[PDB]
């Protein structure tokens, strides 16, 4: 209400003396153009009153006079347009970056119960309709309002009888078809739930034809689907009777009222309190009225539509981060040695709370050494990594590095310490040599000696120039696209090129092939020395090379040692 | 272009008589509105005349007669529209029924290169276009083309000086208008081009807000994306300065012309070649012609829009499946007893076809025994069940039952046979009854007994009676989500309604709690017993006690034999 109008105050606020110059050209166009059919009921009763007149000098001179006055009008609609275009540009351009910036600094839990499409569906559409109905719609609004307030004023100053007339027919017409009108949109709902519920039963057993053949119920999902869509035709063919009425109705309705005034205006000349330029002029300016109430209307639906974009928009751009973005303290060189610690932590994700991940997780992993993690679900050891980087707190207990809690640190730099390698690695649709540079603090300040190093030591290089477009390749899903070892050894390559303490690998137990897998090795190997390592390990010779090894059963550390002194145990 | 037209004739051919009804309703009322300038000119010069006769009665006479001929084109309106939404209706009905069952009738291997959205796209949008094209548009085209032609030549029957002098001026200006609006076709191109590289980037990054976090490039993609949206802005501007220019040029352009025409009809006026009336006639004809024109520009984009539909919905009704939908053989009683033959089968997924999933893969399942599946992919193992339910057919090779290869024998008939349970089932969104129910051959016969019994047996009674609608529990994903025991155990009551003499199972090593994998095994073991089973094992328990066991390695069974006699082998 009155707060959210101060906010689309403050939208078009740095906007403010554009708007205002185009408002000033609006108002000019508007008022001098709504003096025509008054100027024009003066020249038709002119030409009526003397036909033996010569007329060619006044409107050679009225028409050398109107196209003056036509040349300033273009010019001034030309710059009212500029003006109301680029001030919505720069204020959509603000609620882009401002969006934007908003988005990316909120926690993974936000993104866990967000959908990717309704984020875009807001930094596309939801901006687009607050810029323009700030500036374009609020200016076709006060125009219409303008053109509806002058044209009634002209409407009783032409003839207080007509306007009043006119006043007491149209208001019973238009509540009438307003009620006719939301009927119409009842049955129209009704029409298309019906279509909604058939499209959706498509969609489904299209989407699960696999099923829909094992079960050979093709021909029974036809049968199901013409069933709903002659339903369907039974139901719009009801909506068409009511819509044909309605039209019917209000066209009839829309000429009667237009004959009355025609009528009575008619009789209104005869008895002399009238003429028929007067006439005209009244005419036109019922015309123009009738035009402004359908732009109001139309200015009032589109500021509805703006209001509730503008409540999605400032839903996101006021969120707090439920976990700090870029605060805290950075360890020195000194005290930074890259030993990790988890002491009783509990952890459940927020999309699915109710299933327990960790129950007293405690793992001491000290610096410099390889841990291998082992254990049943994938999903409790993958999180390991998760909790590490920060995407997410525990629910109880903590993680420390070095002796510090990791919540008392800057998120930005704990993650600029410890690198990942995933089974799946990310890349994104850009070039490789863009890919590979993300690793560094500073991507724009490598160098391509630094890019060729990495892509040399990652065992990469050979495949990336023999692209023909090299390290200029663009890849992600937009782009060309790359097998597991070639995007694995891309992802070791960002790795180096990041050269954490610590690093993070999950090994990929589901795909690797005999030409990869040994310069993947290889590489996985001239990354994890010197490095706090976490392996997620799958591979035997990984678990019985590693310092120790962790046994993570039911979110516990239940048995540590290593690998020798664990299989005389139990 | 000629049979294109020639489809769309026959489209509208079953509703001919109801759209012959609204195009003549449809001429009678544009060609009955085309009087009206003309017999308005002729009330114009009679008042101008005549400005001391009393014209009451006429005025009353002319009123209350015009009232009837408005009645009569409102029941003429309603009766078209309605005569033209049912037609359309009927059409839309007729092609959403046809696409469906065409679909339907498609390939495994057609819906593995085409996205379910681009089907429910030509389901949704482009039936409702083609229907519309042959309908509303034709009628809107034919009204445009029918008030075009008659304005011109009343233009030319009023004044064939002033339609000479309007025709030699707007074509000029239009040419130049054309070449203007191309201009800033291409000016809107590049800033949208520039606008969709900037969302593209904006959805990757959030999509993979993990990837960004875990790199602590936050603020770097925030201000990449900044970079990117005021370089739009840039663009944006140009085209907005274009535009201004355009609509600047075009009003002053169209304001101009029709001043021309004022101008010059004042002067014949002068010189007695015209009246007030006549002139009054002239303009009202040259507006409504404006108005055809943009009336046929219209009709004409739609029926580009609607022939672009027609070609994507005529490409799927006429394509003729790759693979027999319901066709060939059944076999008798006494002849079908459940055993199963693979011969030399050699196979590549139609999506990877790089990739070789059987390379003279043979296996022997004699009937009523239980041969259990052996190797690493599981993506090789899964494909047998494909081929052997024929949702697609070997590169090379055979697959037999009872000595009948499956390419002789009716699809569906081969598919009623042969149940399945997968490690992860499916469900549509509807009841849980319905769900079961689809196992029959003839689900809606199915009696409320059989359902229930299906779902003791199943282990499944409990859980779904301990819903508060019980059996009327909608499930599926827009509905009630079960667990993964639950969803099993109406997978085996389908399965079991179904009673297939051949049962393919596919174990899940993924996910199985202490609850649900007791009752799960319970009733898998009734589901079993009695049937030719082919079992993808991962239990143990389920390898031991199979008649026989077989080693899938590079797509070729390398061992065959019983669990004991395999250890004994290598
Ligand atoms: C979808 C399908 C729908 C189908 C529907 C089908 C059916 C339709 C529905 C309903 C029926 C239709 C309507 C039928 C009735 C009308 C027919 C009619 O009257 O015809 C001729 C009419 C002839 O009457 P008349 O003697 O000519 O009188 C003409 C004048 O209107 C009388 O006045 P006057 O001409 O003597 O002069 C008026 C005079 C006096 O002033 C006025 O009259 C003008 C007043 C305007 C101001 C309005 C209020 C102001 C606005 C807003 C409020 C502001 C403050 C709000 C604060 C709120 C706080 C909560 O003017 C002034 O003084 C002008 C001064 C400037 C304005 C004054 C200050 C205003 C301040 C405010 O009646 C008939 O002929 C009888 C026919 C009866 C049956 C007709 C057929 C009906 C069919 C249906
Ligand atoms: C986007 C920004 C754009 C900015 C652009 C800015 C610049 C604009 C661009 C360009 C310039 C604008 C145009 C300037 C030139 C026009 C100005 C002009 O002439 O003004 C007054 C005009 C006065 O001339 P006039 O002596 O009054 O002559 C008037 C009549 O038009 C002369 O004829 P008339 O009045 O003596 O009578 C005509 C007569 C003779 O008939 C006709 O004239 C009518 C002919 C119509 C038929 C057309 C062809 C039929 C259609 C299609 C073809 C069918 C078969 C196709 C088969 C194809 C097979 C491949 O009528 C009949 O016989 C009627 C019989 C029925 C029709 C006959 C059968 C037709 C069959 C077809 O010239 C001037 O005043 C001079 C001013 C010069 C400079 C003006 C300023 C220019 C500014 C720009
Ligand atoms: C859905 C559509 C609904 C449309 C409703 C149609 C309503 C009918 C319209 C009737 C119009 C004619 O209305 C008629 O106008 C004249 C002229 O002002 C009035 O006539 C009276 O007032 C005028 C002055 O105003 C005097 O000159 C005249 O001598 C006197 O009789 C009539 O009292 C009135 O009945
Ligand atoms: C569908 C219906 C279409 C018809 C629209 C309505 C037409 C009404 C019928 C004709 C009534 C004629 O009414 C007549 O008009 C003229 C012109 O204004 C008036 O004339 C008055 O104005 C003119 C200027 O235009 C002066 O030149 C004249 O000295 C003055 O008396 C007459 O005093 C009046 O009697
Ligand atoms: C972007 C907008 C472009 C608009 C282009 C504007 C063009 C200029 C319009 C000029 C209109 C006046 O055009 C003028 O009309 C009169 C009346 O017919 C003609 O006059 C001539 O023919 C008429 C008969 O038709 C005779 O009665 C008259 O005595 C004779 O001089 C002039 O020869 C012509 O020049
Ligand atoms: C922006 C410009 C707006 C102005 C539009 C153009 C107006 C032109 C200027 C006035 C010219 C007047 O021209 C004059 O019109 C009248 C009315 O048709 C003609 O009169 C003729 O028709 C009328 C019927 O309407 C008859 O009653 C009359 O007997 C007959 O001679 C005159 O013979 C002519 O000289």
């Amino acid at each position: 209400g009155l707060p959210e109008a101060r906010k689309l105050l403050g939208l078009a606020y740095p906007e403010r003396r554009r708007l205002a110059a185009a408002v000033g050209f609006l108002t000019m166009s508007s008022v001098i153009s709504m003096s025509a059919p008054f100027f024009l009921g003066k020249i038709i009763d002119v030409i009526y009153t003397n036909p033996t007149v010569d007329y060619s000098d006044n409107l050679t001179r009225l028409c050398l006079g109107l196209s003056a006055v036509f040349l300033c009008g273009a010019a001034a609609n030309a710059i009212r347009v500029y003006l109301m275009q680029t001030s919505g540009q720069r204020i959509v351009n603000r609620l882009r970056t401002s969006l934007f910036s908003s988005i990316l600094r909120q926690e993974v839990a936000f993104f866990d119960k967000t959908r990717t499409g309704e984020l875009i569906n807001r930094l596309s559409s939801d901006t687009a309709l607050l810029g323009r109905s700030v500036t374009e719609n609020l200016s076709d609004g006060l125009r219409a309002g303008a053109q509806a307030s002058v044209g009634i004023s002209m409407m009783f100053f032409v003839s207080p009888n007509l306007a009043t007339f006119v006043l007491s027919v149209v208001p019973p017409v238009s509540i009438i078809a307003v009620i006719y009108g939301r009927y119409l949109r009842k049955l129209t709902k009704v029409t298309q739930d019906s279509l909604a519920q058939a499209t959706q039963l498509a969609e489904e057993r299209i989407g699960n034809v696999r099923t829909v053949r094992a079960f050979g119920k093709e021909m029974t999902e036809i049968e199901k689907y013409a069933s709903k869509v002659d339903h369907v035709m039974q139901l719009a063919r009801k909506e068409a009777f009511a819509r044909a009425g309605f039209f019917g109705a209000t066209g009839l309705s829309g000429n009667l009222i237009v004959l009355s005034v025609l009528y009575k205006g008619g009789l209104l000349m005869g008895s002399a309190h009238m003429t028929v330029g007067e006439l005209s002029s009244f005419l036109m300016y019922a015309f123009w009225v009738g035009i402004s109430i359908g732009g109001l209307s139309s200015f009032y639906s589109e500021l509805m539509k703006g209001l509730g974009a503008g409540g999605r928009l400032w839903e996101l751009l006021e969120r707090e981060p439920k976990l700090p973005f870029n605060e805290g303290v950075i360890l020195n060189e000194k005290s930074f040695q890259g030993a990790l610690e988890f002491k009783n932590v509990h952890f459940a994700y927020p999309a699915r709370p109710e299933v327990p991940i960790f129950q007293d997780f405690s793992l001491s992993i000290p610096s410099g050494s390889v841990t291998a993690l082992v254990g049943p679900s994938g999903s409790g050891k993958s999180t390991v990594l998760s909790l590490l980087l920060r995407l997410y707190d525990p629910a109880s207990g903590t993680i420390s590095l070095d002796g510090h809690d990791i919540r008392q640190l800057n998120p930005v730099w704990l993650r600029s310490k410890i690198g990942t390698v995933s089974q799946e690695p990310i890349l994104f649709s850009c070039s490789i040599a863009e890919n590979i540079a993300y690793g560094a603090d500073d991507p724009s300040s490598v160098t391509a000696e630094e890019i060729q190093r990495v892509a040399e030591v990652a065992n990469a290089v050979a495949f990336i120039r023999n692209f023909p477009q090299g390290f200029n390749t663009v890849v992600g899903e937009k782009g060309v696209l790359l097998s597991g070892g070639q995007k694995q050894r891309i992802a070791i390559a960002r790795a180096l090129l990041k050269n954490p303490k610590i690093l993070l690998l999950d090994e990929a137990t589901s795909a690797l092939d005999a030409e990869n897998e040994y310069l993947v090795q290889e590489a996985l190997d001239r990354l994890m020395d010197g490095r706090t390592v976490l392996v997620i390990a799958h591979r035997l010779s990984t678990i019985k090379n590693a310092n120790m090894v962790a046994v993570l059963d039911q979110g516990k550390i239940t048995e540590y040692g290593k690998h020798e002194e664990l299989l005389s145990k139990p």
